[PDB]
């Protein structure tokens, strides 16, 4: 296994309410798992508890091995398209090329003269939502690790390109690594070997899309 909670509880404040209540749910090496729930559910908590940024006051966690986190709130540095998608990593021109493929940043760079050099985060162009929400994630899916983090990362994308880099992206290009997303959109809780619904920090359901359906 490359993933479990078991019985988890934690808390952000001591003597606060639990953030997260007897959370359970195991992911295989290469598996993806959708995480799902309203605003405050506590899908982003448990990302940060994988990252140790938030210990458990109940049950056992395992998971080992580099992390690439991709935020739900999209960010640049200045530095050009290249660099902010490679960020500090190896360069590849393959790997590159494929990752920026994958999120349609092709198109994007293609319309500059700058192409890939093209300068961000220094006043010059003006990025998107959309194009800032894809430049993230090609960031988080060019570093190698064993665990990827997803925490919402369509923002500002319409439904069918959407649907298009979940596809190209997190189940094509990423098959063989081992994913958690969270997302609420009912394609990729139909792709995802396992779906964990929150609600106000406890499991709303954890099951498969499959079982789910026969309920
Ligand atoms: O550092 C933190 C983070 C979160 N919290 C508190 O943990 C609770 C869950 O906060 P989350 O940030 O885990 O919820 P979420 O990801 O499911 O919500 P969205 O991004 O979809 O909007 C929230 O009630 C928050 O106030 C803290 O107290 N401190
Ligand atoms: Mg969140």
């Amino acid at each position: 296994t490359e993933v479990v909670m078991e019985n988890v509880t934690a808390f952000w404040e001591e003597g606060g309410t639990p953030v997260l209540k007897d959370i359970n749910f195991k992911i295989e090496r290469g598996q993806l798992l959708a995480v799902a729930g309203s605003t405050g559910a506590g899908k982003t908590s448990l990302l940060m508890m994988i990252m140790g940024e938030l210990e458990p006051s109940e049950g056992k966690i395992k998971h080992s091995g580099r992390i690439s986190f991709c935020s739900q709130f999209s960010w640049i540095m200045p530095g050009t398209i290249k660099e902010n998608i490679i960020f500090g990593v190896s360069y590849d021109e393959y790997r590159y090329r494929s990752v920026i493929k994958a999120c349609q940043l092709e198109e994007d760079i293609s319309k500059f003269a700058e192409k890939d050099n093209i300068v961000l985060g220094e006043g010059g162009i003006t990025l998107s939502g959309g194009q800032r929400a894809r430049i993230s994630l090609a960031r988080a899916v060019y570093k190698d690790a064993d665990l990827y983090l997803l925490d919402s990362p369509f923002g500002y994308l319409d439904v069918l390109t959407e649907k298009e880099i979940f596809e190209s992206c997190v189940c094509k290009l990423m098959a063989n690594k081992t994913r958690i997303l969270v997302t609420s959109k009912m394609e990729h809780l139909k792709k995802a070997d396992k779906i964990l619904i929150l609600h106000e920090g406890s499991s709303y359901f954890y099951g498969t899309f499959s079982e789910l359906q026969n309920l």
